């Protein structure tokens, strides 16, 4: 008979045990409810399964030779225009994508393996829209252009300005309307380390790392203002990366 394969995405595939007479194994898929059902011609699991749902939605389950990705695609009625796209990859990286009724890009809810997440939301044609970073105990708000992802953060007069470029660099900014020298924080952004260093009166006063772990730490410098003391302390709500910007 058949044997189960676990998916990427929460899913499972049966796939018959032999071939047959086109060389070719039989796939069903059950996905919320929904029965798949397809023919591929390699024998692990992967390839192509398709449904209707029960209002005539068409339904395509793709999965990647080596297992690794799973697409999971809702299409209008006559299969050629895209409602939905859910794809896990290998990373485990989850893409919620949504189209208008004319099947472009319209919202893409990204779903990091840590389970931090961009929602990105009112897209429009030039890939412009408004966007979030859902990170653990705080959210980051902004917009979306072609060119990047900018999330702010104002505290007083101070503007902080996480910006993801379109390949996923990360760059942080710090702008302050305040005139006074005495006071006004400036800022400077080390790529290599993630961490922006802020200066108030010609001395570092904290370090902000942007780690990979998609968190942001906060680490005081000594009252000379040349070497770090104490350690650094994980941000977990947005009023201590406002204390930060104080």
């Amino acid at each position: 008979n058949s044997v189960s394969v676990d998916l990427p995405g929460s899913m499972k595939v049966l796939v018959s045990k032999s071939s047959n007479a086109d060389g070719k194994y039989d796939l069903i898929a059950t996905v919320d409810a929904l029965e798949l059902s397809g023919t591929s011609d390699k024998n692990n699991g992967s390839g192509v399964l398709e449904g209707v749902k029960a209002d005539a939605s068409k339904v395509k389950l793709t999965i990647s030779d080596d297992l690794g990705q799973t697409t999971l695609e809702v299409f209008k009625s006559d299969g050629s225009t895209l409602v939905s796209k859910k794809v896990t990859s290998k990373d485990k990286v989850l893409g919620d994508v949504k189209f208008n009724e004319k099947g472009e890009v319209s919202e893409k809810i990204i779903t990091r393996a840590d389970g931090t997440r961009l929602e990105y939301t009112g897209i429009k044609s030039d890939g412009s829209g408004k966007a979030k970073e859902v990170l653990k105990g705080y959210v980051l708000e902004g917009t979306l252009t072609a060119e990047k992802t900018t999330l702010v953060v104002k505290e007083g007069t101070v503007t902080l300005s996480k910006n993801i470029s379109k390949s996923g660099a990360v760059s942080v900014e710090l702008n302050d309307t305040d005139s006074s020298a005495a006071t006004k924080k400036t800022a400077a952004w080390n790529s290599g380390t993630s961490t922006l260093t802020i200066t108030v009166n010609s001395k570092k006063t904290k370090d902000l790392v942007f780690t990979s772990s998609n968190t942001i730490t906060v680490q005081q410098y000594d009252s000379n203002g040349t070497s770090l003391e104490g350690s650094a302390v994980e941000i977990t709500k947005l009023d201590e990366i406002k204390n930060a910007l104080k």
